[PDB]
């Protein structure tokens, strides 16, 4: 909330030390000043929720007395490090599926004389975040700790992203493969691991909570967190109030698996199927319009709502049972945010 | 030499291991399948140079009777490591550079239906090291030095490559930014590192030998050695046989900032710098004709062959200052290969 703005400062600091260390280094300069320019781009003008989580869960955790300047320095660059990770994601996602915009601006490949070198860029982004933590946290008893919990994280992330890429090819409608079962699936990997797991599991580890069970558990109400977040942002996709959320989806022109789609075809008398074979992922208005229709008939709206009444109950019961001896407002403060 | 095939036999291991572990998670095993694609067509047909200096620096520096069926493993894998490593970042220049072929087949993004995904599975490449370094080296002591080691090389190889990417810009002559300076620094962070200091560092780490001033010996020979390895790749490049060498190189069409354009540069009475001005980075052959002889008019095959000599000479040198109390062979045996 106002945590945030404190968050925002800290970003200068960040690049200033990711873009000098060469002083017996000169030749490298200008590839610095390039980094710079990378990171000034990508990893400015979302909403911080996720970095943010670190800090949020970060003071709830760690008992009073051990948060001096530097801890709360370590869970600012931390979070940090998840931000630069999701930037890392963008840039390369937003090249691989040929998005115009990002974040209401233009991507970062899009931008002249950047093109494919945003692949280079990219990478670069994906290794700020371990200079970081090597530069912070090198003496930290939990620096091996997070090095694997980002790289497992992107590994995830990668993998959840291959499968969509396999699931849902734009330019080549398959609906065989847009089950429950695959829907879900996606989510766990591409979304929810480092969305949701990934910054309070950091959190943990910094607090010294670096237990398997404790991990697990904490593990199996944040990935259901999760998979309520991105089926609530397929339905908003379509049905949201475009000045209230943002901008106005393309999930059914792009071919998504979209729960929508997912849920549509659960429910179609065998015309229906076709009804959308021949409309789902098209350029042009009128075959979007009429799918929007499709999903009006058979009630999604309503299935959605009732869908996040039992998911609610459902992430409570789970904050009830594998919560302790977690503070439970770690989680509620997510489930606040996402609900 | 015959360490090789054995090397290569190890491959199969590798990766029946990095394609299995959903047991428990079945519905990823689609995208586990294409993670199976990526190794066996971009890890597979290179020289495995990289990689077996890993296991060969292995052998000789650690004192025998240390050397079980799975420490060799461990060694094995870690040099797959270092081939997966490059497999990343070939995947991913080829992308840049817009490439056609590579090891004489086909660049994997210009494979039918595969295109820019080819973005995520280089991601893939790069993620495979770690869960290699997991699986085989997590009890181990030297676990941690080799997770920072390849992150260390991935990122200097990434900065090189931004810095090689501000430097040749395909499709624009610009001769002022190519200097010794900027060319000596080209090599060191984006082909040297990672092919010379990395496969040897790893193995001594491997073998318990971490020291700073060990390591930092080890890398002023090797990185002197890439510097020489890479001015050989230039001229060879154009002066090459093309049947012993094994393809006809293209870096003057390519506007590619080769230690001969630098050469050449050094040593241009102001009309031959038009001479270049007006033909180096050129489709047709005629321009690229005239180049290479102006390169020959300015004896650089000869200036070529001065510094090899003195270059050798040199290298020598430093084994000799800088080797302990490494054995010298270490060395010596990457020194035999590359002259
Ligand atoms: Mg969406
Ligand atoms: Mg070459």
């Amino acid at each position: 909330a106002q945590e945030k703005q404190d968050f925002v400062q800290h970003f200068s600091q960040i690049v200033r030390v990711l873009t000098e260390d060469e002083m017996g280094h000169p030749e490298i300069g200008d590839a610095i000043a390039r980094l710079k320019e990378v990171l000034e781009y990508n990893a400015i003008g979302g909403k911080y929720n996720r970095g943010l989580t670190v800090v949020v869960a970060f003071r709830e955790l760690v008992e009073p007395r051990k948060q001096d300047a530097d801890s709360l320095q370590r869970a600012w660059t931390v979070g940090w490090c998840v931000e630069l990770l999701q930037a890392f994601f963008l840039v390369a996602d937003d090249i691989m599926d040929s998005s115009l915009t990002r974040r209401g601006q233009i991507c970062w490949y899009q931008k002249p004389g950047v093109g494919l070198d945003a692949i280079n860029d990219a990478n670069l982004l994906e290794a700020c975040i371990y200079r970081l933590l090597k530069l912070y946290c090198r003496e930290q008893p939990y620096y091996l700790n997070l090095i694997e919990l980002f790289l497992q994280s992107s590994y995830q992330t990668e993998i959840g992203q291959t499968l969509d890429l396999l699931t849902a090819p734009q330019g080549n409608v398959d609906l065989v493969r847009f089950t429950e079962k695959r829907y879900k699936s996606i989510v766990k990997y591409k979304t929810a691991f480092y969305s949701f797991y990934l910054p309070i599991a950091a959190a943990m580890y910094m607090a010294g909570i670096d237990g398997e069970k404790e991990h697990a558990n904490a593990k199996k109400i944040l990935l259901e967190m999760g998979e309520f977040f991105q089926i609530q942002d397929d339905y908003l996709d379509l049905f949201g109030d475009p000045s209230v959320t943002g901008k106005i989806g393309t999930d059914i022109q792009d071919n998504k698996c979209s729960w929508l789609v997912v849920q549509c075809l659960q429910r179609a008398t065998p015309e229906q199927y076709q009804i959308l074979k021949e409309n789902y992922g098209q350029k042009e208005a009128e075959k979007v319009a009429r799918v929007k229709a499709l999903y009006e008939e058979l009630d999604l709206p309503a299935v959605f709502l009732q869908y996040e009444e039992d998911s609610y109950s459902h992430i409570m019961a789970l904050i009830e049972q594998y919560a302790a001896p977690l503070p439970p407002a770690v989680f509620l403060g997510l489930a606040r945010k996402i609900y």
